[PDB]
């Protein structure tokens, strides 16, 4: 498996930030990797990956709200037939992937940092992200 | 071998998203790397790298259009007299670099993911990105 | 395992601090020649970016534009602490950046420097980490 695993999620609304930290960690533990990096990569162009505050759900609510204002869903100048241009912008804005450091078997994250799958075009039943580990 | 290759682009307009997936894949094949990661990095402060929809050109058109509204070219509060502040914002917003996973001698990309060089201050004759592979 | 923590004290709400030289000094001390460096903020309100390292007006303008895109005060914010805008700016530039190391130097274009982006200062003992992976 080359320390690579695909994870599956079902999302429940257009916009959703799903904390995936524990899934990543549990799987690092399973592989036995102690030091290196983890690449966490959405397989989608309308859902991304970010790191942000892990405790107050109002942070992620406010992130979703602000991004909805920065990139409104409807725009008169949009040409992309599918209608989900805003989700493509949001995905490129937070990133499709994040690179995390692994030290002594743990993700190197501050106390309040968690890893989120950022759904911008839900609800969808088939969402996926990949985690790939590289060891020192 | 260092598994690092630099690529040259000439861009033809202020804003341009150029699909560079083939350059990256071709270099992976040439190096014989089967599993690991690829770091794709712009050498510029006014062009970045992103992963987004790789089939409908209207996605790229709309991305450029939306970014132009988020970061208008002319802004009364700008101090940077060269006049390309907006390009600097766009570059930091999409990122100067992306990290991709390599599995079975190919990039791990979802169905519609491609890698784009995002020119925000063209046309320019000597744009560069670097592809660095790391092996398992 | 070539990982080091660095502390910074920031001096205003918004500050872009050039950390390039600090990263490069670590690399030189470890003797790592080729690989990658992962530069990662430990904070949800400060990020890491790569941008223009010569003209201070670029980073002034970056801070200004970000403050317009994500205004500090917003009637619809529910996060009562008041620093929502810092969270958005952090996710927008990124909490971390990956840099290539070649011949003991960061692979950076002429005007490219690495910045710690404070969006909720001034604070003491802001931190980032640098992890090196060698070929
Ligand atoms: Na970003």
């Amino acid at each position: 498996h080359h320390h690579m695993k695909t994870f599956h999620l079902t999302t429940q609304s257009r916009d959703e930030m799903v904390d995936i930290t524990s899934q990543i960690e549990t799987w690092i533990r399973e592989t036995g990797v102690t030091n290196g990096v983890a690449i966490v990569s959405s397989l989608h162009t309308t859902a991304g990956i970010t790191v942000n505050e892990n405790a107050d759900p109002d942070v992620k609510r406010d992130m979703i709200m602000r991004l909805d204002e920065v990139y409104p869903w409807h725009h008169e100048n949009d040409r992309h037939m599918e209608g989900n241009t805003a989700a493509h912008l949001k995905t490129s804005t937070v990133g499709h992937a994040q690179t995390l450091i692994i030290s002594e078997g743990r993700l190197v994250l501050g106390t309040w940092q968690g890893v989120y799958f950022c759904e911008f075009d839900g609800p969808r039943t088939n969402r996926k992200f990949v985690v790939k580990l590289l060891t020192d």
